[PDB]
């Protein structure tokens, strides 16, 4: 691009001029907001010659009107200014007037000085005195997103998105404040916050396929963590009664609408309570920021873009649950057979993947087959905010033995629009079961579940110096915003999300 | 160990004869900070058998004084309670008195249901009238805290040592505090990514992963700085992360192979802004946590002696190449970064017995004299400042000083605290830095980053005149909570073995 090279021969031409080259500091008098709050009610015309300011942002604008005046807008932190630059104001110590402006370009980062008030057009402006070149923009830049060259270039140059498009810059900040809303909610019912290693020797916690690394000087092979489980509850056998963890896991998975490799989660361990408290809680939590955001419960939400039509997702409480075995039972007509893992469930459930054209999963444990069948018959059922409870205990290594069900689990899964936002349960806290469900884990893994974890040692010794009674907690955050704000891509939710190629 | 398999032994005992089995729920009636409180006042040998209360806690102490007398401490959230086991007031449909007491042991977790009061001898008790086994403890526990055990099982630490706890309270505060401190400046929390194509930021070994849908191999963060900046160039004009860098490099008592780091970027600021608010940031944490701007430390452990460490503003700047040259009695050759000079550098390490790094670039050996002659003299809060630009291939020149940047570190007990400069937003000179560091990489150099194409692209779209900044949050607690060992502040440390 000949626009490109030409900047910098312009940039070389200033440097060897002996004109301001990258100043190294520029002292603004106040913010671009703070400057609009002081002076955008004054009346039109208005301006204070005993008042001089400095003000700095990026040129979105420029715009000579005659060859004695030249118009800017500059924008800076949401707010928009005007610069007046009268060829008759001009301090000519910074150069001749027409040479000063010559250097700039829209989307230069640039200082200005000089007299704030309105034109009497009734624009919030500053009357200027100079013009300082900060940082200049190589590149010819489009209006808004709808320039570029792909509405990729939004994710592979976020600085592009953010610096042209409010509604990214939205995001980001309603992402901070649900975090703020949620650590206050737990600061408030006097939980720890903590950190734990997302290197580990021992992967576990979750049912996800791991990063492997490795340290040189320990000569050790290494997992980036896919979930804080395992250690968090050490804390509690430790004492420390409620911690919660909120950072990111790392899953070696492929990357769709709703999965980034790494993501951000939630984690909170209660002592005492069981699978019905948490219950309780997530619906006060959830409900309680929803309210906070948008006024009510009932937000809207566009599934196929902004594009496409608005539905309406009804975070009233309490919501629906749907029990586990039993609705996918209702939508095959028939039960499952028991023992749930049993050889002749297994190929029970194998002959009704491919009676309803479900996709078979590899390898065909009972676990997988369970979760494909839920996936299929229940999942699908979770429009507005449902809880699916009281999964298999085959399915589920750490959540502890269901108190009237046989084969099942204290657990539940929260599903917005068929999308699963939380994970939970009353913990395994019994040694011998949980070595068992260990060794089950490690059997699938050998026989090829990527999804499997190996035996935890460190872990099973913890249990044998007593986790109290506990109820434990998880939840993605990027979905949660998902949700929030409204997008239906995980990739708007993320800085700087995975892509291919 | 026999108490070990003694303890399944019970269990299956217990299951096997329909006795309370890892019961699923217990609805305490208030904490045990919540029943001190409540009762803590009552007189000497009080009871109110008119209510019935349920506690929960981790036996500390079992006493069987008789036949008919069982006296328990239990121990939560922070809190003692005693309870004293009548056999007058058992309630037998749970089991005849000595049955149920013979499943209890010292270390388990437990539920009790009684009355109220203080004993006679005037201690806050609940008298109970049934015990519940909740999660019995299968190992002989020591009354008090190898010491290595307190690091490979940090619950037995947390369980049996108030410090440890108290630690890691500190730690939370701390962090709070600092959140606190940016977001009324009006910063934005962000979070950039910890898998890489491509490593940069800092000067480290990254360690190496693997995305096999993707088909790409990955590095794990060293640092966020290049994401953060390109925040920056979007307009967000100040931001902050709080987070894990993963650096694969060899721990000691102030390096964890992941630890935590605040990075923030503040547009229009400069480092002398920055040398301002880390001043102000650190003198006001230290003198909320401790009361004052003199705190002790104790640098070889608590039984060693007791120094202090004074964070009374203005800090103590050194600049690095003069107080290099003050060390050595004689002046570095010029420019710093050309073999002369490099040469001299070595002559200088052999001649005053520092070990040499390999390679030996400029910047290493530059940093070798520094470390020997000046981070040495930060006893106090010091800034090292003026850092020559051949090590600092991401700060902005110095406005005044040829071959220098507007770079500084902080130091305390000549540990590095914070790093911090002037950033660079001029893009010829970025691709000319990155380029040195790819050649000294293919030198050899295990800590010097590939050029990133990605960030040169962001700053040929503009990055204001911005100043940035990095502070390790363990190395913080170390001195605020004064500890002398990196695996002291942080839960679950690496080990070796
Ligand atoms: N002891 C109770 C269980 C606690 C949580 C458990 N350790 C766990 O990790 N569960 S999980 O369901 O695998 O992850 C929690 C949530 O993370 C989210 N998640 C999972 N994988 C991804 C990916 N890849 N991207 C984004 N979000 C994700 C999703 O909302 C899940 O409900
Ligand atoms: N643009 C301004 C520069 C910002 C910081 C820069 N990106 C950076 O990473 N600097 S750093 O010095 O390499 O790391 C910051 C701090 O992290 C701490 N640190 C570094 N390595 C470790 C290790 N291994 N363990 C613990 N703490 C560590 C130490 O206090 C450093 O001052
Ligand atoms: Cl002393
Ligand atoms: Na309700």
């Amino acid at each position: 691009s000949h626009y490109t090279d030409n900047r910098y021969k312009m940039m070389e031409c200033i440097k060897d001029a002996g004109r301001p080259f990258y100043p190294h500091k520029f002292k603004i008098s106040m913010s671009l907001p703070a400057y609009a709050l002081k002076y955008g009610n004054v009346e039109n015309g208005y301006i204070d010659k005993d008042t001089t300011l400095s003000l700095s942002g990026r040129v979105t604008s420029i715009r000579s009107s005659s060859s004695k005046l030249i118009f800017y807008d500059i924008f800076c932190e949401e707010q928009k200014v005007q610069i007046i630059a009268n060829i008759m104001e001009h301090d000519i110590s910074t150069g001749e007037f027409s040479v000063s402006h010559s250097e700039i370009r829209r989307g230069d980062v640039v200082g200005f000085t000089g007299f704030p008030g309105k034109s009497k057009r009734g624009e919030l402006s500053l009357f200027s005195k100079s013009v300082v070149l900060l940082s200049p923009c190589y590149h010819m830049l489009p209006t808004a997103i709808s320039g570029l060259k792909d509405q990729e270039v939004r994710y592979r140059q976020r600085y592009l998105d953010l610096m042209l498009n409010e509604e990214s810059r939205k995001v980001f900040k309603l992402r901070s404040r649900a975090i703020k809303y949620i650590r206050n909610y737990f600061d408030r019912l006097g939980f720890l916050e903590v950190e734990t290693p997302m290197l580990n020797m021992i992967y576990g916690g979750a049912a996800a396929r791991p990063f492997i690394t490795y340290h040189n000087e320990l000569e050790t092979q290494l997992y980036m963590r896919i979930a804080p489980e395992l250690y968090l509850k050490q804390l509690i056998v430790g004492g420390l009664d409620k911690v919660y963890e909120i950072g990111k896991n790392f899953r070696n998975e492929g990357i769709d609408l709703t999965h980034n490799p790494e993501f951000t989660a939630m984690e909170f361990y209660m002592a005492y309570a069981d699978y019905y408290d948490l219950m309780d809680l997530t619906e006060e939590l959830i409900s309680g920021l929803v309210l906070e955001i948008h006024g009510s419960l009932k937000i809207p939400y566009h599934p196929d873009g902004p594009e496409g039509k608005c539905i309406e997702i009804d975070f009233t409480t309490p919501w629906k649950r749907f029990s586990f075995v039993e609705e996918i039972e209702s939508g095959l007509g028939e039960k499952l057979k028991r023992p749930l893992d049993s050889q002749e469930n297994i190929d029970f459930m194998v002959e009704m993947c491919e009676k309803h054209e479900i996709e078979l999963p590899h390898p065909r444990t009972a676990a997988k087959l369970l979760d494909k069948l839920a996936g299929h018959f229940v999942e699908t059922k979770c429009t507005n905010p449902s809880f699916i409870i009281d999964h298999p205990q085959t399915m589920s290594p750490l959540a502890k033995w269901h108190r009237e069900k046989p084969e099942m689990t204290e657990r539940f899964e929260l599903f917005v629009l068929g999308k699963e936002l939380c994970n939970a349960y009353t913990e395994l806290n019994e040694p011998l079961q949980q070595r068992k469900f260990f060794e089950q884990q490690a059997d699938a893994k050998a026989s090829g579940d990527v999804e499997a974890c190996p035996i935890d040692e460190t872990f099973c010794l913890a249990l044998e110096h007593g986790l109290p009674p506990t109820g434990g907690w998880g939840l993605g955050i990027d979905r949660l915003i998902m949700f929030l704000a409204d997008k239906n891509n995980i990739k708007e939710v993320i800085l700087f999300p995975a892509m291919r190629n």
